[PDB]
């Protein structure tokens, strides 16, 4: 039966124009740290990785497309680059952090908590960030990427919509190997 990692965020749609960026970006990054991979799938948190017995699955997504689909829709700048790790500091992220747009994500996380406290499940962080990360590598690697490289990838960031205004359509669930999705209004 067991227990699901389930997981709950807005995707990001990986235009041609965003991997083209990030073919520029990435080398950059890997300058200063190579064994960083790219992202294969995009996405804006929504929850944290939290583990659901399996027949709740079903109901839980039921609940969130209750609140989702009379969420308005609304648009996102995620343009800064910041460096960060999970909680352990066993990996290391580049990702582009949520500036105008932050305030309707708390809004959307106001409503995910219902449903994770429903379901007595873990709420979002204190103090959230939210961002859509770009590539990621094993280890704390904060001290090669800030500074110098942390500069130069703003400068390409700064240098090229895609990122400045983005429009959220779709909130989704992952749980185990399954997609859930479901439209805002
Ligand atoms: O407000 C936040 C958002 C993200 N993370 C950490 O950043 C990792 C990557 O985030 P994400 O880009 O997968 O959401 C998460 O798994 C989590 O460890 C936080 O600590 N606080
Ligand atoms: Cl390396």
């Amino acid at each position: 039966m067991g227990n699901w990692a389930t997981h709950v965020y807005v995707p990001y749609e990986a235009k041609e124009e965003f991997l083209d960026l990030l073919d520029v970006l990435l080398p950059h990054a890997q300058t200063y740290v190579p064994r960083l991979v790219r992202m294969k799938v995009f996405h804006l948190s929504l929850s944290q990785s939290v583990v659901l017995r399996h027949h709740w699955i079903l109901p839980f997504v039921q609940a969130l497309k209750a609140r989702m689909t009379s969420f308005h829709r609304f648009f996102f700048t995620a343009n800064q680059v910041k460096i960060y790790t999970n909680q352990e500091k066993t990996r290391t992220f580049i990702g582009l952090e949520v500036t105008s747009g932050h305030a309707q994500f708390l809004d959307l996380v106001s409503e995910v908590d219902r449903v994770m406290e429903e379901f007595n499940l873990t709420t979002f962080y204190q103090d959230p960030s939210f961002h859509l990360s770009l590539a990621w590598c094993v280890g704390d690697a904060r001290l090669q990427l800030e500074g110098q490289c942390l500069q130069e990838l703003q400068a390409i960031v700064d240098g090229f919509e895609v990122l400045l205004r983005v429009h959220t359509e779709q909130v989704r669930c992952k749980s185990g190997n399954k997609f859930f999705s479901m439209p805002l209004k």
